[PDB]
């Protein structure tokens, strides 16, 4: 539990792909800190990352709860921080990917759960974009969910009795169930869920742009074959020079 590398920044900015990249760059594993990736089943409104863009590189905190039960910020820095030491062990740089400004305050700054330095020596790295440009893949992002059949996923966990539980409160979710609550039509849903992706992303990026030792990158119709080459080293180099 020396070294570490924290990748952070809103949905749809590329983080998993900038992410496997590093990995196979730098002979690493990553530490999923998006909680909804956790709950299995649930693939298509959580947007779990598949097989295929995980490339070769394991993950870890994917699919390792059901629906029906919550992760909390506790349950989170349990399995992280064990998880950290172990990939250390076979030989491999972890890499802490995603979640909010909480999960990953209480993973790389030891939160005393019932400012400071981390006790780890981390390469915090931000992925910011247009603002225009990361609304607009946003909500195309919402358009290939109700395309994929994110309605019939909702749908079904809905009859399943799935309910009064996180999973389902998620940011994405929730308005799903508004609508088969029969509060609002389907495409007022569908609105609002982008609508609510949209400022979220915005809270998190005001979020993580305000706490410091967080280095910028923005992608915005970057390419990955020349941004990757830029960060790569960056946080080569960063790591080495901070162990004197």
């Amino acid at each position: 539990k020396e070294k570490l590398v924290a990748i952070v920044g809103p949905t749809a900015v590329g983080k998993t792909k900038t992410s496997v990249m590093l990995a196979k760059r730098l002979n690493g594993e990553v530490i999923s800190g998006d909680s909804m990736q956790v709950y299995r089943g649930m693939d298509i409104g959580t947007a779990k990352i598949t097989a295929e863009e995980m490339d070769g590189v394991p993950h870890h905190l994917i699919d390792i709860k059901d629906p029906s039960e919550s992760f909390s910020v506790a349950d989170f820095q349990d399995l992280a921080t064990p998880l950290i030491t172990e990939i250390h062990e076979r030989g491999r740089l972890p890499f802490l990917v995603g979640g909010t400004g909480l999960y990953v305050n209480a993973v790389i700054h030891q939160f005393n759960l019932g400012e400071t330095p981390s006790p780890y020596n981390l390469v915090m790295i931000g992925l910011t974009m247009e603002r225009d440009v990361l609304y607009d893949r946003i909500n195309r992002r919402v358009d290939q969910m109700v395309e994929e059949g994110l309605i019939d996923e909702a749908k079904k966990l809905y009859d399943r009795g799935i309910r009064d539980c996180q999973s389902v409160q998620a940011i994405g979710y929730k308005e799903m169930y508004d609508y088969l609550d029969g509060n609002v039509t389907l495409e007022e849903a569908i609105d609002t869920l982008k609508r609510n992706s949209r400022r979220y992303a915005k809270r998190q990026l005001t979020w993580f742009r305000n706490k410091a030792n967080v280095t910028w990158f923005d992608m915005t119709d970057v390419d990955f074959d020349k941004k990757i080459m830029e960060i790569h080293n960056f946080i080569a180099g960063k790591l080495e020079e901070k162990s004197k």
